[PDB]
């Protein structure tokens, strides 16, 4: 059973366009699975501590059959392989994000994960790199992405 998944990527530190590159063969490498297709490379001020690089936004289209989880396995695998270093606090610096957005029309709550992404709705830098992908798509709740774009002030991106 394939289900299209829809994969943030955000990497600030050590060669962010490095860091996506690595991020995205490896992405393909997951079993069961491979790349429909990907935006464009963004190049976005930092939400959070202003101290920080600005970040390399991307999105990705994953066709894949495998469950949630052991897809979150799998980008989790990526993180550490580009040397993401786990913290706590979710705002600051690190040289690779891998974020489920959306996986399929599923609606997901559990330890592990929150699916849709609690807080993508609200982040120009992972609304605009899907919209580039994914220009007719509708959130579980039924909400159109196009919709939320043209409706609230999302500024543009810059490319990287
Ligand atoms: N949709 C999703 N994709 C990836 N991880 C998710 C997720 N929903 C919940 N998580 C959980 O979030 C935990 C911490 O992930 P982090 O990458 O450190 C947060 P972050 O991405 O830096 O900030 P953000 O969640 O505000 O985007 C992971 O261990 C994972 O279990
Ligand atoms: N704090 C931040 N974290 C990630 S993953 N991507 C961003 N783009 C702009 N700010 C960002
Ligand atoms: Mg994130
Ligand atoms: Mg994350």
């Amino acid at each position: 059973h394939m289900t299209v998944a829809y994969i943030a990527i955000g990497s600030n530190l050590a060669s962010p366009l490095e860091q996506v590159n690595a991020a995205l063969k490896a992405l393909g490498d997951i079993p069961e699975s491979h790349i429909l297709t990907v935006s464009s490379f963004y190049r976005t001020p930092p939400l959070g501590p202003q101290d920080q690089p600005d970040y390399l936004n991307a999105a990705v289209a994953l066709e894949t059959s495998l469950a949630p989880e052991e897809l979150l396995n799998h980008t989790q695998r990526i993180e550490l392989q580009q040397g993401r270093v786990r913290k706590a606090e979710r705002w600051g610096p690190r040289t690779l994000d891998l974020d489920i957005m959306l996986f399929g029309n599923e609606v997901i709550n559990t330890e592990r994960l929150t699916v849709p992404h609690y807080d993508m709705k609200n982040r120009g830098f992972m609304l605009w790199p899907l919209f580039e992908i994914a220009p007719e798509l509708v959130f579980p709740d039924g909400e159109m992405l196009r919709q939320i774009l043209h409706t609230r002030a999302f500024d543009k991106l810059n490319k990287w």
